[PDB]
């Protein structure tokens, strides 16, 4: 598969969250690469990664970070590719710091932000798929099948007891 | 015993909370039906459920959901029956997202909102009973007896340990 | 020993917090009575308790409640004795609901509010002692000795290693 | 041996479970420090004496950690002109939100340089104290730059989260 998504994160611990994005992309048969890129510990690598993403064929970036989360916004500052932000749960503030430091970008440089935590990692993969589905009919077919199946599963299990 | 209450929730995991509503209704001998209805995964079923509730004889709907909780508000948009919202505790924000997404309805479509979590599930049943008690003398007697025995149990155990 | 403090709480579970007030009062040799008084389940008892507290010789009331905590405020509405409020930690909102429902009394009826949780229960006892110490030299001496011992204990143990 | 340049203080013994990580970082940087329990609420007189003596003793930075209604950093900054760093200790009831606001929201006139809630802020208080000292002490500047260079290279050497 062509590698269409860069799935990046500030630290190894963030992988416990963003692995769920990767699992969802695998389920949809969408090619991706997963890489640790730290805004704070590898700032020059962040610039290289963002600068070269478009030329390497990436079309969507999913960036996860926690706390004072600067990785998604700084990548969006350095590439015009759409950047999705996953707020990682933080130990002290339950990802509220993560959420506000990702979603509240001032006008001019956007980051499309998903839910705090695992839900947001899964939804970042589903949202990247929706973006790619406008271009790639096989991805659109895969996404619609995913949504149809998830709908049918709830319909066929209506009783909580 | 007529089925007067529809007890609905977005997902199977919500039942861990809304089962306490069901237990309370069973204690008051009030007929209900419990069903999984997802605003996000079964939107068409949500609309059909709300459209048909009155014709099926339901008089109150108790709807529980967590996170960005859209189930109560969309049911209230689609039936004129009173809809009670139970904010389910969320893992990341402790049901604060659930609470605000249910209670803060703009003017025009109301949802009567109860406490976050189990306390709100129990109180949604007691509140549905209070609604029904204006019309059904047997339910008024059951609710008054419940409240009197609840009061006496505290009075009968005045000393802590 | 004369009973100078009424130590009241809305439910048995609150005693896990307010027992630390009782312990502190025991250490200061201040007489108190501890009782379950529920704003929501025994409202008539709350009114009788408040009405009779002054004639009974009580001088300070410590009231603990969690969630939508109405017990301290309604006692303060029904007796002119100083009422101290202890916000009990809540399962869903970590006592933030408890704190705001106690401290934010509108002008006209005050509740002297202490910290959320165990720290506030201990401090409610110490503050009640501070109130009584204006009257009772034995209590003033006990409180000053408590404060002197806790200061000297920290001074005598300056090294965290 | 090492002259003591940092006073590392905290309101209670339980705060040491957080500030020990500041001590560990200063040990790694070979910076002389002294750790002490100084309680704004239980030893107010000692707080004033500690702050009054700090400059003459040769301390150049104070790291102060406290939780809840955290008054230790601000009152030390009120009583010495040395730079005071504040570490908000995570509180059991409010997760250090009370700690954070009672430290960082100082009115104009008396500053406290505030770090992250909890262990991250304890580590960063040590690194920030090193940055302050590095302007004056080239040995500490070299230790701090080496710490940063090593932590950068370690991430660069481990790019794949799947191992
Ligand atoms: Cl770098
Ligand atoms: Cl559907
Ligand atoms: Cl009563
Ligand atoms: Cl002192």
């Amino acid at each position: 598969k062509p590698i269409l998504i860069g799935l990046i994160m500030g630290s190894q611990s963030d992988w416990q969250t963003l692995i769920h994005a990767a699992h969802t992309l695998d389920a949809l048969n969408i090619g991706y690469e997963a890489e640790i890129v730290s805004a704070h510990r590898t700032p020059d690598k962040l610039f290289r990664y963002a600068e070269q993403a478009e030329a390497r064929g990436l079309e969507v970036i999913i960036a996860g970070a926690g706390g004072a989360a600067h990785l998604p916004g700084m990548v969006a500052a350095k590439t015009s590719l759409p950047v999705l932000g996953v707020p990682v749960m933080s130990q002290t503030l339950n990802g509220v710091d993560s959420l506000l430091s990702i979603v509240q970008m001032p006008a001019g440089i956007p980051v499309g932000t998903l839910s705090i935590g695992k839900a947001g990692a899964i939804n970042s993969a589903l949202f990247a798929a929706a973006i790619l589905a406008n271009k790639y009919p096989d991805i659109r077919a895969a996404l619609k099948h995913y949504r149809e199946q998830q709908t049918q599963k709830v319909l066929d299990n209506p009783n909580p007891k």
